[PDB]
Protein backbone atom coordinates (compact mmCIF):
# COMPACT_ATOMS: atom_id res chain seq x y z
CA UNK A 1 0.00 0.00 0.00
CA UNK A 2 2.18 3.01 -1.13
CA UNK A 3 0.74 6.30 -3.43
CA UNK A 4 3.55 7.69 -6.08
CA UNK A 5 3.19 10.69 -7.20
CA UNK A 6 5.52 11.10 -10.36
CA UNK A 7 6.99 13.91 -11.67
CA UNK A 8 9.21 15.51 -14.70
CA UNK A 9 12.09 18.66 -14.42
CA UNK A 10 10.59 21.77 -15.19
CA UNK A 11 11.81 23.58 -18.48
CA UNK A 12 15.62 24.28 -18.42
CA UNK A 13 18.02 26.33 -20.80
CA UNK A 14 18.68 23.47 -22.98
CA UNK A 15 15.26 22.36 -23.29
CA UNK A 16 14.08 25.48 -24.94
CA UNK A 17 17.35 25.47 -27.39
CA UNK A 18 15.86 21.59 -28.26
CA UNK A 19 19.19 20.51 -27.16
CA UNK A 20 19.19 16.91 -25.57
CA UNK A 21 20.65 16.58 -22.46
CA UNK A 22 21.08 12.76 -20.87
CA UNK A 23 23.45 12.91 -18.06
CA UNK A 24 24.64 16.25 -19.11
CA UNK A 25 22.87 19.30 -17.14
CA UNK A 26 21.49 22.85 -17.63
CA UNK A 27 19.48 25.17 -15.45
CA UNK A 28 15.65 25.69 -15.18
CA UNK A 29 14.44 28.62 -16.78
CA UNK A 30 12.16 31.09 -15.60
CA UNK A 31 9.09 29.42 -16.46
CA UNK A 32 10.58 26.44 -15.31
CA UNK A 33 10.98 27.40 -11.59
CA UNK A 34 7.63 29.20 -12.12
CA UNK A 35 6.08 25.41 -13.30
CA UNK A 36 7.89 23.86 -10.26
CA UNK A 37 6.78 26.37 -7.67
CA UNK A 38 2.78 26.14 -9.10
CA UNK A 39 3.52 22.47 -8.75
CA UNK A 40 4.71 22.84 -4.99
CA UNK A 41 1.12 24.48 -4.16
CA UNK A 42 -0.84 22.25 -5.73
CA UNK A 43 1.21 19.15 -3.18
CA UNK A 44 0.71 21.46 0.04
CA UNK A 45 -1.59 19.23 0.81
CA UNK A 46 -0.29 16.27 0.33
CA UNK A 47 1.13 14.75 2.99
CA UNK A 48 5.14 13.43 1.55
CA UNK A 49 7.01 11.33 3.35
CA UNK A 50 10.18 11.67 1.11
CA UNK A 51 11.45 12.37 -2.30
CA UNK A 52 13.21 10.94 -4.35
CA UNK A 53 15.01 12.80 -7.77
CA UNK A 54 17.75 11.39 -9.32
CA UNK A 55 21.21 12.63 -9.41
CA UNK A 56 21.14 15.60 -12.17
CA UNK A 57 20.99 19.68 -11.36
CA UNK A 58 17.65 20.00 -12.86
CA UNK A 59 15.56 17.28 -11.27
CA UNK A 60 16.94 18.01 -7.63
CA UNK A 61 16.39 22.24 -8.14
CA UNK A 62 12.69 21.39 -9.31
CA UNK A 63 12.53 18.80 -6.33
CA UNK A 64 13.95 22.26 -4.05
CA UNK A 65 11.51 24.66 -4.67
CA UNK A 66 8.32 21.49 -5.07
CA UNK A 67 9.76 20.84 -1.21
CA UNK A 68 9.48 24.61 -0.68
CA UNK A 69 11.12 24.54 3.05
CA UNK A 70 8.76 21.72 4.04
CA UNK A 71 10.06 19.27 6.30
CA UNK A 72 10.46 16.27 3.89
CA UNK A 73 13.26 14.75 2.82
CA UNK A 74 15.52 14.67 -0.46
CA UNK A 75 16.91 11.49 -1.53
CA UNK A 76 18.83 11.09 -4.98
CA UNK A 77 19.25 7.73 -6.70
CA UNK A 78 21.82 7.57 -9.98
CA UNK A 79 18.78 5.08 -11.02
CA UNK A 80 16.45 8.04 -11.92
CA UNK A 81 18.92 9.63 -14.33
CA UNK A 82 17.64 10.10 -17.71
CA UNK A 83 18.51 8.01 -20.47
CA UNK A 84 22.36 8.54 -21.27
CA UNK A 85 22.90 9.85 -24.73
CA UNK A 86 26.21 10.22 -25.12
CA UNK A 87 27.31 11.94 -28.31
CA UNK A 88 23.93 13.28 -28.80
CA UNK A 89 24.23 15.03 -25.39
CA UNK A 90 24.30 18.76 -26.15
CA UNK A 91 23.42 19.08 -29.28
CA UNK A 92 20.68 19.98 -31.10
CA UNK A 93 18.22 17.80 -33.28
CA UNK A 94 19.31 19.26 -36.48
CA UNK A 95 23.02 18.67 -35.33
CA UNK A 96 21.86 15.07 -34.66
CA UNK A 97 20.21 14.46 -37.52
CA UNK A 98 23.86 15.49 -39.36
CA UNK A 99 25.37 13.31 -37.27
CA UNK A 100 23.14 9.52 -37.73
CA UNK A 101 20.04 9.93 -39.00
CA UNK A 102 18.66 6.29 -38.61
CA UNK A 103 19.32 5.62 -35.14
CA UNK A 104 17.59 9.58 -34.49
CA UNK A 105 14.94 8.45 -36.44
CA UNK A 106 14.58 5.14 -34.39
CA UNK A 107 15.11 6.90 -31.26
CA UNK A 108 11.82 8.04 -32.14
CA UNK A 109 9.90 6.47 -34.24
CA UNK A 110 10.99 2.50 -33.58
CA UNK A 111 12.39 2.70 -30.12
CA UNK A 112 12.89 -1.14 -30.28
CA UNK A 113 15.07 -0.53 -32.89
CA UNK A 114 17.30 2.07 -31.28
CA UNK A 115 20.92 0.60 -30.35
CA UNK A 116 23.82 2.78 -29.85
CA UNK A 117 27.54 1.94 -29.59
CA UNK A 118 27.63 4.64 -26.81
CA UNK A 119 24.70 5.30 -24.65
CA UNK A 120 21.61 3.26 -22.80
CA UNK A 121 19.41 1.32 -25.14
CA UNK A 122 15.31 2.41 -23.47
CA UNK A 123 15.08 -1.44 -22.17
CA UNK A 124 18.22 -0.21 -19.84
CA UNK A 125 16.37 2.55 -18.79
CA UNK A 126 13.40 0.76 -17.89
CA UNK A 127 15.01 -1.82 -16.15
CA UNK A 128 16.71 0.06 -13.48
CA UNK A 129 14.02 2.83 -13.28
CA UNK A 130 11.90 -0.52 -12.41
CA UNK A 131 14.22 -1.45 -9.59
CA UNK A 132 14.59 2.22 -8.10
CA UNK A 133 10.70 2.40 -8.06
CA UNK A 134 10.60 -1.27 -6.46
CA UNK A 135 13.00 0.14 -3.73
CA UNK A 136 11.32 3.04 -3.29
CA UNK A 137 8.09 1.25 -2.91
CA UNK A 138 9.63 -1.13 -0.36
CA UNK A 139 10.93 1.47 2.16
CA UNK A 140 7.82 3.44 2.23
CA UNK A 141 4.57 0.60 2.76
CA UNK A 142 1.68 2.60 3.92
CA UNK A 143 3.21 6.25 2.82
CA UNK A 144 3.21 8.91 0.21
CA UNK A 145 6.22 10.21 -1.69
CA UNK A 146 7.31 12.14 -4.85
CA UNK A 147 9.80 11.11 -7.87
CA UNK A 148 10.84 13.84 -9.98
CA UNK A 149 12.86 12.26 -12.49
CA UNK A 150 13.00 12.66 -16.66
CA UNK A 151 11.01 11.90 -19.82
CA UNK A 152 12.11 8.65 -21.38
CA UNK A 153 12.27 7.46 -17.55
CA UNK A 154 8.68 8.04 -16.86
CA UNK A 155 7.23 6.86 -20.39
CA UNK A 156 9.63 3.52 -20.23
CA UNK A 157 8.18 3.20 -16.56
CA UNK A 158 4.40 4.08 -17.90
CA UNK A 159 4.81 1.47 -20.25
CA UNK A 160 5.91 -1.21 -17.90
CA UNK A 161 2.72 -0.38 -15.44
CA UNK A 162 -0.11 -0.42 -18.28
CA UNK A 163 2.01 -3.64 -19.83
CA UNK A 164 2.77 -1.85 -23.12
CA UNK A 165 5.85 -3.26 -25.43
CA UNK A 166 8.57 -0.52 -25.57
CA UNK A 167 8.04 -0.23 -29.42
CA UNK A 168 5.40 1.58 -28.45
CA UNK A 169 7.33 3.83 -25.72
CA UNK A 170 5.77 7.39 -26.99
CA UNK A 171 2.33 6.88 -26.98
CA UNK A 172 0.48 9.80 -25.41
CA UNK A 173 0.23 11.55 -23.31
CA UNK A 174 2.70 13.49 -23.61
CA UNK A 175 5.05 14.24 -20.23
CA UNK A 176 5.51 17.94 -19.89
CA UNK A 177 7.30 19.32 -16.94
CA UNK A 178 5.75 19.13 -13.80
CA UNK A 179 2.94 17.39 -14.72
CA UNK A 180 1.52 15.09 -11.97
CA UNK A 181 1.32 11.32 -12.39
CA UNK A 182 -0.34 9.14 -9.89
CA UNK A 183 0.59 5.64 -8.84
CA UNK A 184 -1.68 3.40 -6.49
CA UNK A 185 0.27 0.43 -5.62
CA UNK A 186 -1.98 -1.85 -3.60
CA UNK A 187 -1.64 -6.01 -3.60
CA UNK A 188 1.65 -6.34 -5.30
CA UNK A 189 0.39 -4.19 -8.37
CA UNK A 190 1.02 -0.68 -9.78
CA UNK A 191 -2.68 0.90 -10.63
CA UNK A 192 -2.03 4.30 -12.86
CA UNK A 193 -4.72 6.56 -11.42
CA UNK A 194 -3.65 10.00 -12.86
CA UNK A 195 -0.92 10.29 -16.11
CA UNK A 196 0.39 13.67 -17.16
CA UNK A 197 -2.10 15.74 -15.47
CA UNK A 198 -0.87 19.88 -15.99
CA UNK A 199 -4.04 21.43 -14.15
CA UNK A 200 -1.41 24.13 -12.31
CA UNK A 201 0.46 24.86 -15.22
CA UNK A 202 -0.30 28.25 -17.20
CA UNK A 203 1.24 27.86 -20.62
CA UNK A 204 2.07 24.66 -21.46
CA UNK A 205 4.80 24.03 -24.29
CA UNK A 206 5.92 20.45 -26.15
CA UNK A 207 9.49 20.96 -24.69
Amino acid sequence: ATTLYLTRHGETKWNVERRMQGWQDSPLTEKGRQDAMRLGKRLEAVELAAIYTSTSGRALETAEIVRGGRLIPIYQDERLREIHLGDWEGKTHDEIRQMDPIAFDHFWQAPHLYAPQRGERFCDVQQRALEAVQSIVDRHEGETVLIVTHGVVLKTLMAAFKDTPLDHLWSPPYMYGTSVTIIEVDGGTFHVAVEGDVSHIEEVKEV
